[PDB]
């Protein structure tokens, strides 16, 4: 029973798989202190004033060693924190018994059952004399679970950081409903560049490279959508030398694909044609049993929008359809005729299966939420109240600037009269 | 000064030159297919009926397509140019002959100017109901000479950034007492001026004034908003090796995530062949840059004024300037170093490139749909201020220009349209 | 031992890991024919006549579900075939086995010793009752074993195909040795372009990807050499937002990477600031132990040319230095003070144990192979004499005509008029070798 | 005029006191042409072409006087006249003149006058030639034809032009090639400028100046993807067009497809596009047939040869009206009212609407130079009577010496390296 294990100094106020894998992990977060050297400058500068003394943390995000550097650097600014796996699958146990031997209350293990992911949360969250003040959030678990089952604690959180895009739906839907100020730093404008541009245009590469080996030279290649997540899938393909056609249902968009020297189309006007096929749009059913119907023998299905649905794969489980796991996160959906398309992690978002997150983007975002955690808990009365708020601009700009070093950017500073003369000051916030 | 017809409600160069003009407009037609297309998809319906229309724009070829699909809508129209210089004779003739009461000519002087504005405006039995203006010289005409039309006008559209700030300074002071519609700053107009522009024109500025071939070029670009960007890019893609300037960190990130290098101006100076500067500011590249320069580097701007380039430090008197060529100096120091000082330090793309008709086109086409949306409102919607264009008449100066591309835009199903909580018709963005 | 198995008709006249991977090998060779449709749509075309009838060929090469396909190809083509690897490490056991279990004599496994490789290699070669005609070689290695052990039946033979750089130099020596002709495959147009540029510009991406997880963006990069490998790297780093500096000793080839929008440097000038350095010269001691020690701290090294001697990776064996193995093909190398250097696939090629080629590329070379072979094969005399020689470069076009189709590609037919106003036949050639 | 401040009247220019504008002209092109000062300055007062007598029929240009008067600096005498009868800039002649240059060249001179010239320039009492530089074969055919016993004294030709090297091998094959020449035209350094470099700047330039065009979203077709179409695609690319390529050769068009365009045969998309470029070397690429299915508007040019890759001849005729809008561009109507935009006559774009620039000039002048200083000099039995290629190693050099303008740092082979690779340290580096 993992239930029954002790640190060195004897507490068992953790939940995780393994605890003599903590030397182990420690060695891993270790590593990532030394690719994530942005928030270990944040760290060094902002622990000797303690700005998150008194600071009670609950946190429900993924377990691997760049969020342990996070969870620490949470800690030397003087937080307390409990924290929860906000997935069943993506615990480090090492890391995780790393934290546990250094003295973080975790609950979280890799290949936990729906249950057991809900008994973490609240052993998270429920502890006996000591009650949160703050939450970080990836997914709105955890946020919920404490708003169903504890309004009175929710009731006195001084602060809800919340990542993910689904988590910062759901607190626009709380109607009146909800009572304490959140920051969405889904939305920060630094992450954004990140997450949507930079990262989709190398993982939609990676990803397929990964899954099916490909050359990309010369496959002709549908994505559906053109925003950020779009533009960057079109830029990747195209720059090795991929022929993109793009659909839209916004003009304004489409007419931006052509300018990018894209053809717009209708999706049937190439769905016969096409080597690939990549929902970027946000919508559902943009791919349909129709289309996979018309697709080419071969043709390759993706998502790299949201959840599962862009693509029709529910229309798929047709007795007369047959299935092969040929590959981790690869299925060959086969016609009675012999015809097959090849679908990609289930028409799940291609890159959370099959590429990795940089590093360097893991310290953005935990940069972003290391400074929305100091500003909801230190905030004066009246600045934040009963509503979902926006990262300050000094803050993203901080983020940005902290990151700097890694490229050995040089960054101009105005005069006095450069400053005047845009009615800015000198160190910020240069845009409204 | 006479034409067909019974009129002589005009004035122009040479009413001769009808047949001259009509054919440059009739070109004009056809390389401005999302007007014709305006005309088809609205002219049966006459959305402008009724309307009084006073221009004051540039008298072009195309600015012809757009004052007859003012009329084909059902506007009456009169017009004269927003600048002395700029008109084509031959094209105010062929308008004139087809009934414009057109007042402008190539050459004007200070007082025929007004006098032109004033035939627009005044005006036997005929009041004025809506302006469209470029420079705001019409409206602040009508503004002071004529106070009590002004009250009456139903809509204002001005298409500079000088007139829209005008605009906003009376609103501010509580004496707009008309709607404006603010043209400048919908997405589609922003795209172009910004990125798309600015990507060819300083290409086609730089090859124009000097000859020169982009491989290899060492260029510093300071600033990289959205006109720096597009010169990064336009630069990098011919070949060009470009160095960026920034204060603004979030900016000075994107550049390093694009492929550039980040430096202080002086780290290059010495060493750079061009600089650009895209930065809104001024003194960006001071005298002690200019000294600093290399023999023959080549010096422009792509951002605002005559001031981001310090040019008034360099017309000390033992700098000796030689006009080489249109638009470029070459500034001489006393040891004999050169530099290449292009447009005097005026925006490069305003003297030393030109505006694609597509482009014309995109803007034309804000105005008539502006102008249509003032006219056509509900007494409710706008009343004594300045408002954006609305997102949904952005959507439609789009995709009225998508058959340029033959590009086919998808309709979401009702199911889609409520999944995402958007109309089948837009708008599909917020703003 | 591995040595006594038999396939379903009785034959032990192979050597193979396990004979009852053989289903599941033949499985990946399915899989290989479908996604080769150029290679199976030339056999096809070919099969009837029979060109390769009387051929009995010997071939040493990778041992994948590709080469299966080739194998079978020139099988019906008519064509007898024994086989061995041309590495100790690239053998798919499965694929042997389906092989073996088809009726050809293959000697090849997984992890061989130095000793088992050329036993594989006589056994292919050296068998009662059966001399080869032909060979088709990717090292030189059987080439030089028949050569060396058996130099009367070297005399006898029509034809040799050769795949590999360090094998064709090996056939230019020729010296006078050279009794048979050659045809260097290695250097036919179509298979360049892919081997070299396309292949490597996807390559470098999923290695490093492979390996560090890295983002592309604002990372300073050197490239050493450009060439069309170099060429290829830069274009690749430089499309995913990275900063590239490019060296040079060809200053015809340097002042085309300015041309590209690339800073041209000695490595001493960008050495300390780099975060990536890329070995593309087919040079050595590019990267010395003295540039290793001004590396910063973190700074990604490996080699996209040839061998592992790019960077001068012996030098790194000192005892003031300490490894890591971090993972697969990744050692953090670490100085004294603290200071480490990762180190990708101990400084071989990059692409070799960290990407995977493309099978489409695989078929380039595949149709290239066969065409060779029937080319010499079916010559008459002596058109083809004691010397290395180019494939046709008809064949060439018929290389890239095959794969077309891949494309959905529309060739326009030159007019009669055209033809003759150019000088060229309508099926070509149509530009010289 | 008639004579220079020392009173010689050995020369022939229009007007001698157009020399000091000249002058002028030609210090400006000797800062854009730093390889041939460094030239000069690496002689260091030794005259490497003391005994050459050279003279030359070329363009006379500011970029050809520093060429002249760099051969001159390093100790050869020097006679001139043009190469062609339009292209003379008079003020440089007369700078040239007034230098103590024989030149004998003006703009516009007739066909008598241009032969005259080069009896001028070659037939002098008392000094006989013993190097030829020519840009067409000219200057050469005149010596072998009127003065056969100089032309049997003269050490070396070198050759610009395709049309002079052609003649070269004609004289060759019949045996009556008696001195050695090296064909300068075919260098590798020269090639990559007039096939890709100056290709990729002049059509995106040339559709500029003639249009006033954006380049975002058109549909182009470009024939021909040799290194002319693979450079005219590139750059049209890059600007946001739409590319679609035509090939005969299936390697080619390979490439094309790898390189992210769609191949097709012009039928399947002449009615859509926007532009037509031919980049062939071939004729009737672009038929009547195809000319009546373009679209109105439709722009159509030639970047390969001659004027016969579009079909303009069959335009020429009663049914269609012709109007001259532009410099360089004509609207070609049909009786319906539907228009095409021919430009240059379907004559080379760039030769009519684009300049070369003097960077390019010096990278020609540089090998010539180059080219007569390595006959000259030559050892007795390098050279026998025949054409020669530029050696590799004065290839290079013509490289290395322009790099400087880049700021470009060359890095040298160790012995060890050299060794390796079984070159000579200092080059060749490659075959040929
Ligand atoms: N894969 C990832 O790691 C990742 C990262 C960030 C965002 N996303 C997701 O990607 C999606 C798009 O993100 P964005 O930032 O590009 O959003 P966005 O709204 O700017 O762009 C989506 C585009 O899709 C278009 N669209 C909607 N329905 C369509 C349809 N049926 N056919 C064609 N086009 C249609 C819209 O007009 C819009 O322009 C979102 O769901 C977002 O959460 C994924
Ligand atoms: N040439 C044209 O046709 C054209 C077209 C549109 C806009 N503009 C003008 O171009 C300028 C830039 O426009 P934009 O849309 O890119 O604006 P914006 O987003 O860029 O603001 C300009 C950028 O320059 C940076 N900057 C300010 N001062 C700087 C300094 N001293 N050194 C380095 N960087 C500095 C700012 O941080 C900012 O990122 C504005 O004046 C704008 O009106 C010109
Ligand atoms: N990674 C792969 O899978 C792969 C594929 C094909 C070829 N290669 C190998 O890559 C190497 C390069 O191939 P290529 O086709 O580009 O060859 P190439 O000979 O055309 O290019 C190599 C370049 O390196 C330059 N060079 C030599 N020594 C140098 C030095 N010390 N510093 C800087 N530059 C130097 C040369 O001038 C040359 O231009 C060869 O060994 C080749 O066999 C590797
Ligand atoms: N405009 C210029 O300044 C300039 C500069 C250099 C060369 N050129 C000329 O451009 C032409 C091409 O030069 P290159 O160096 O690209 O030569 P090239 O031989 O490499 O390429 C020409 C290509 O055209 C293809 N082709 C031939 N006929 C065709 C047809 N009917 N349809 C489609 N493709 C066809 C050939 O397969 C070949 O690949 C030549 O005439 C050359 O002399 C012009």
């Amino acid at each position: 029973s993992m239930k029954q294990q002790k640190n060195s100094k004897g507490s068992s106020d953790f939940c995780v798989k393994n605890i003599k894998q903590a030397e182990f992990g420690r060695r891993e977060i270790e590593i990532a202190e030394q690719e994530m050297p942005a928030l270990m400058a944040l760290r060094k500068r902002a622990q000797g004033e303690k700005p998150l003394a008194g600071a009670k943390i609950v946190g429900c995000t993924h377990i691997t060693a760049q969020t342990a550097v996070l969870m620490e650097t949470l800690g030397a600014l003087g937080a307390q924190c409990r924290w929860a796996a906000c997935n069943i699958y993506s615990t480090l146990n090492e890391v995780a018994a790393a934290l546990a031997e250094s003295g973080f209350p975790v609950f979280a293990w890799k290949g936990e059952s729906e249950d057991d992911f809900w008994w973490c949360i609240d052993r998270c969250v429920n502890v006996e004399g000591w009650q949160p003040n703050m939450i970080l959030d990836d997914g709105g678990d955890l946020t919920h679970w404490i708003y169903k089952k504890y309004p009175n604690m929710f009731k006195k959180i001084k602060g809800i950081v919340e990542e993910s895009v689904t988590g910062v739906h759901r607190l626009y839907q709380l109607a009146g409903k909800l009572c304490v100020p959140a920051m969405n730093v889904n939305d920060s404008v630094t992450k954004q560049k990140f997450d949507n541009l930079y990262c989709c245009r190398e993982s939609i590469l990676d990803g397929l490279k990964r899954t099916t080996d490909m050359m990309f030279g010369g496959k002709q290649v549908v994505v559906c959508g053109y925003g950020e997540v779009g533009k960057g899938c079109c830029a990747a393909l195209k720059a090795m030398g991929s022929i993109v056609y793009v659909t839209e249902i916004d003009p304004i968009c489409a007419l931006q694909a052509c300018m990018d020297g894209f053809r717009l189309v209708k999706l049937n006007e190439v769905i016969r044609q096409v080597d690939i096929v990549i929902t970027c749009t946000g919508n559902k059913n943009v791919v349909t049993r129709e289309h996979l119907d018309r697709m080419k023998n071969s043709c390759i299905v993706c998502n790299m929008g949201h959840s599962n649905t862009e693509i029709d794969v529910a229309s798929l489980r047709t007795p007369e359809l047959t299935w092969e796991r040929v590959r981790s996160q690869v299925d060959h959906v086969i016609w009675p005729d012999g015809k097959r398309i090849v679908l990609l992690a289930e028409g799940r978002l291609l890159n959370l299966s099959c590429s990795t997150v940089p590093t360097f983007v893991l310290s953005i975002t935990a940069t972003t939420q290391a400074l929305a955690l100091i500003e909801l808990y230190n905030a004066p009365e009246g600045r934040y109240k009963q509503d979902v708020y926006l990262l300050p601009k000094k803050m993203d700009e901080y983020v940005a600037s902290l990151h700097l070093p890694t490229f050995d950017a040089h960054l101009t500073e105005l005069t006095d009269e450069q400053a005047k003369y845009l009615g800015l000051n000198k160190n910020g916030p240069f845009k409204p």
